[PDB]
């Protein structure tokens, strides 16, 4: 049990308005055949065009919602809609394109998928709410066969060209006309009552229904993300490294240690309340403070209510000292807080569109994150950049230009001239900090936080 058996039954009720007379008894084997594809009893890495929910979850970066609406069946034009927001009109002869024949439509499909997916995944997973026309339109832009590699590199092939008779991955497919060996999943097989809109609108108010194919494609992928990452959470699935994952994770650990250490030095809190990941470790192990932990897993649906986290009877006095919320998404932070909160609006290869304003942040594990909300930070202010260090000024062991900065809080800068070691550490810290901010993380702190209070820690 690794792939979806072609002999698995497929419920055809959702298909019978577009395909009247469709047999109630149907397998994937007969469905693929009805779509105009032949699998030839082939043991060459592609056992089924359709995949299991578990396989779809492992390949969430490949998800592309896809819907087809009858504009007017080989006689009428079709509107092809994708969760990228694109609508193409194919004639049989929110971006909306005029009607064109399939030979040109297929070139646009290959360009769109390659640009969307080259940095996300080695494949495409079409996420459907299958009614019939989308399945029968696939033969006009999809080719299947044995698993192949790119003609220009070692990656698996995702495109085919009829002009050159060659195969390419998403990076090398310019000029290619067929999508090759795509995967697909029909959400309608998961057991739902009622249509797409009624199921999507139960959990999301951010996507409307203009009645165009791309709106349905967006809602379909949204419902699939809600089912697989919001109401169901699996932090055991590992995802490949596709970008700056390791650097971002190291940067987050560096910034956390820096900020918490400086807040403890500047305001001398007797107690710190660490609210979040039940597996968290003291980020400033040498600090004098009474460190108290409170367990809260990442919220994937709505942000936690501070009344539930803190009230219903612990130190009990969360008002004493400082609260540390490092990626613990709450509705309204207390005024005595140090906060790291992921901004779901950020554009990156790690952050995928999510459900109800939220986003799916995929970095080693998949984390659906509730929508970023500026009102959560009304009791706090943005944490300004600063570098602090009490380590001795000594080079040990990279070219140099003297550093001049009001934000390098060191003994050497206090004395009037930043030493080489602290200039190197400052530049490294600034790089880690900028990496973390650009990845989507935002930092917030209690209003009394003032770096001017750090200078007297050098006496
Ligand atoms: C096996 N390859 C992958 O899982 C993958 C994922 C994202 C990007 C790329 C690439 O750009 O090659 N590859
Ligand atoms: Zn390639
Ligand atoms: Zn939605
Ligand atoms: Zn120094």
């Amino acid at each position: 049990p690794t792939h979806l058996s072609v002999d698995t039954k497929f419920k055809t009720e959702g298909l019978c308005v577009d395909i009247p007379g469709i047999p109630k008894d149907m397998t994937y084997r007969r469905l693929i055949s009805m779509m105009g594809f032949k699998m030839n009893y082939q043991v060459n890495g592609y056992p089924n065009m359709f995949i299991t929910r578990e396989e779809a979850i492992r390949h969430v970066r490949a998800w592309i919602g896809f819907d087809v609406e009858g504009c007017h069946g080989t006689n009428l034009p079709l509107q092809l809609g994708f969760s990228t927001g694109v609508n193409l009109v194919a004639v049989p002869t929110p971006l909306m394109y005029k009607g064109l024949p399939w030979n040109v439509v297929r070139i646009k499909i290959v360009q769109m998928l390659s640009d969307t997916l080259k940095n996300l995944s080695d494949r495409v997973v079409f996420v459907l709410w299958a009614h019939g026309f989308e399945l029968t339109s696939m033969k006009y832009f999809v080719k299947i066969g044995p698993e192949r590699t790119c003609c220009l590199c070692d990656r698996r092939a995702t495109c085919f060209s009829t002009a050159s008779d060659t195969y390419a991955c998403w990076h090398h497919s310019i000029g290619f006309d067929y999508v090759y060996n795509p995967f697909m999943i029909d959400v309608q097989q998961w057991g739902f009552t009622g249509n797409l809109q009624s199921n999507h609108d139960l959990y999301c108010q951010v996507h409307g229904n203009a009645h165009v194919a791309s709106c349905d494609a967006i809602m379909t992928r949204c419902l699939a993300v809600h089912e697989c990452f919001v109401k169901r959470v699996d932090w055991t699935i590992e995802y490949p490294i596709i970008g700056d994952e390791l650097k971002i994770n190291a940067a987050c650990r560096k910034v956390q240690h820096m900020v918490v250490k400086a807040a403890l030095l500047a305001d001398k809190f007797p107690v710190l309340h660490d609210i979040g990941n039940p597996k968290a470790i003291k980020c400033v192990p040498q600090a004098d403070v009474e460190w108290k932990f409170y367990d809260a897993q990442p919220c994937s649906d709505k942000a936690y209510k501070i009344e539930e986290l803190f009230y219903s009877y612990h130190s009990d006095k969360f008002t004493d000292g400082v609260c540390l919320f490092w990626n613990c998404n709450v509705d309204r932070y207390p005024a005595n807080s140090i906060v790291c909160r992921f901004d779901t609006r950020v554009l990156s290869n790690l952050n995928l569109p999510g459900c109800d304003g939220g986003s799916l942040y995929v970095n080693k594990h998949a984390f659906h994150t509730p929508a970023f909300d500026k009102s959560a930070f009304v009791n706090l202010k943005q944490l300004p950049f600063f570098y602090y260090s009490d380590s001795p000024c000594e080079s040990h062991g990279i070219d140099y230009v003297p550093l001049k900065s009001a934000t390098c809080i060191t003994r050497c800068n206090l004395g009037g001239a930043v030493c080489r070691h602290h200039a190197n550490e400052y530049r490294l810290y600034l790089d880690a900090y900028n990496m973390m901010i650009s990845a989507g993380f935002s930092l917030w702190v209690y209003k009394q936080f003032d770096t001017y209070n750090l200078w007297n820690t050098f006496t």
